[PDB]
């Protein structure tokens, strides 16, 4: 069997994207976040506190006929950017764009961080990493691609992310009319149970290919591209005025530039970023600062490969025994 969903951008700078899930019987339909950082598939619900819940659609397990209560599972998650959540566990029967998964793991928030709150148009995450980030309690569980595979046509789910419009994310199949060229494919280490992989380098604008190994993750569930400190500021060096601010947290940049592509390695094929995939726009309403789409990952530990990357190429997670991961450019 396959699955096919549009996934669409929550808001003008493409912070986020979401995808709607069907949950339960008769379906309830909410819009999840799909991050392959994470392996938790968790929603705001009936049980969350009601001061917490600002426009979300709610899960209601009560409402649900193959709902089951998990007994005595419970789960608490926090993500690296600081946002936590934590509730009780379900079973029930999820579906994405046609893919049909019975018994699932559905986590039910009881408790959100400030940040869930504030995005109203989130109404959760469906996690996409190994199942071995899974937070549940005394029992883990399978992540929904985990529990599809068996019955998948081919055991790989596909990435599509648009630049300011749709995309597309694909379950069991290879659209060969999505990309253009050929699929590289890498090597991945779920070591840190992580979608980890290593870029052959990195150019700025139309300067020379820099030969050298980023180990970092591929992450649908972050917005922006953490690299090597070394790495960021040779590129932001390329944009005048460009500076790294304490106050904001990064590196801003005066809105009238305009910004060099970034180019990264795979194996021996080049995934360009263009320039205006960079631009996160004002800092603040009417500021003639920006903010930059590529961060030291100098204070996060590891590099993430983040939506302002992934949206620049079609992207295949392999999960066959051996799993990999293939880009190709669009
Ligand atoms: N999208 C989930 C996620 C969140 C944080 C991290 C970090 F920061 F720990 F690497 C990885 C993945
Ligand atoms: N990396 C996972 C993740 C996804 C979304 C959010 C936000 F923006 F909704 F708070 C936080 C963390």
């Amino acid at each position: 069997s396959t699955g096919s969903a549009t996934t669409t951008p929550i808001d003008s700078l493409d912070d986020a994207y979401i995808t709607p899930v069907q949950i339960g019987t008769p379906a309830q339909t909410l819009n999840l976040d799909f991050d392959t950082g994470s392996s938790d598939l968790w929603v705001f619900s009936s049980e969350t506190t009601a001061s917490e819940v600002d426009g979300q659609t709610i899960y209601t397990p009560s409402k649900s006929t193959t709902a089951k209560l998990l007994s005595g599972a419970t789960w608490s998650i926090s993500y690296g950017d600081g946002s936590s959540s934590s509730g009780d566990v379900y079973t029930d029967t999820v579906s994405v764009g046609g893919l049909t998964v019975t018994g699932q793991a559905v986590e039910s928030a009881k408790k959100v961080s400030s940040s869930f709150t504030e995005d109203s148009t989130i109404d959760g995450l469906l996690g996409l990493a190994f199942s071995t980030l899974n937070t549940v309690s005394p029992t883990q569980q399978k992540t929904f691609f985990d529990n599809a595979k068996a019955s998948l046509d081919s055991p790989v789910f596909t990435a599509d992310l648009g630049y300011h419009a749709p995309g597309t994310y694909n379950f069991g199949f290879i659209d060969t009319t999505a990309y253009t060229g050929s699929i590289t494919y890498t090597a991945v280490s779920t070591k840190q149970g992580f979608w980890e992989w290593t870029s052959t380098g990195y150019a700025v604008g139309s300067g020379t290919f820099k030969s050298t190994s980023i180990d970092g993750i591929a992450d649908t569930g972050t917005t922006l591209l953490y690299l090597p400190a070394t790495v960021v500021s040779a590129y932001w060096a390329q944009v005048s005025g460009a500076k790294s601010s304490s106050s904001v947290g990064g590196y801003v940049f005066p809105c009238s530039a305009t910004l060099p592509s970034f180019t990264f390695g795979v194996g021996s094929a080049r995934i360009v970023i263009p320039g205006d995939y960079i631009d996160f726009g004002p800092i603040s309403t009417g500021s003639s600062s920006c903010f930059g789409g590529i961060q030291s990952s100098a204070g996060i530990g590891i590099n993430i490969f983040g939506d302002v990357a992934l949206k620049a190429a079609f992207v295949v997670f392999n999960g066959a025994t051996t799993p990999t991961l293939g880009f190709a450019s669009k």
